[PDB]
């Protein structure tokens, strides 16, 4: 509580990406394995990283099976790394809009967030 928040990324095209702050209020660990949203057909769960090829340093991205958050702790889907990919959007979405995410937590759980959309 503070921020604790996120934003969905601008795109008028077929796909987008989403960044957000995961926080665990429980005494047991939470584990984010999936998601949902009213502005996609697929969600996918991704990482992002720095990488070397030929001694020349670039960035890259991959899908991943889940994220972990320890009890009383927090971890963001940060723009310098982990994020959802949203594909098959239902608003062509843009700076100053408004979007839900649903976050599928391991063993019978879910969290809902509401995020703004940003040209970020
Ligand atoms: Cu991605």
């Amino acid at each position: 509580g503070s921020f604790t928040e996120g934003w969905v990324r601008f795109s008028p095209g077929p796909n987008a990406a989403a960044y957000l702050t995961l926080e665990n209020p429980g005494d047991l660990p939470l584990r984010l394995v999936g998601a949902r949203t009213p502005v996609a057909e697929r969600v996918e769960l991704h990482e992002t990283f720095m990488r070397e090829v030929e001694g020349k340093k670039v960035m890259g991205m991959r899908p991943v099976p889940f994220l972990e958050v320890p009890p009383k702790g927090r971890v963001e889907l940060k723009p310098g790394g982990y994020h959802f990919m949203l594909l098959g959007l239902k608003r062509p979405l843009k700076a100053g809009e408004e979007v839900e995410l649903d976050l599928l937590f391991a063993g019978g759980k879910v969290l809902k967030v509401v995020l703004p959309v940003e040209a970020r």
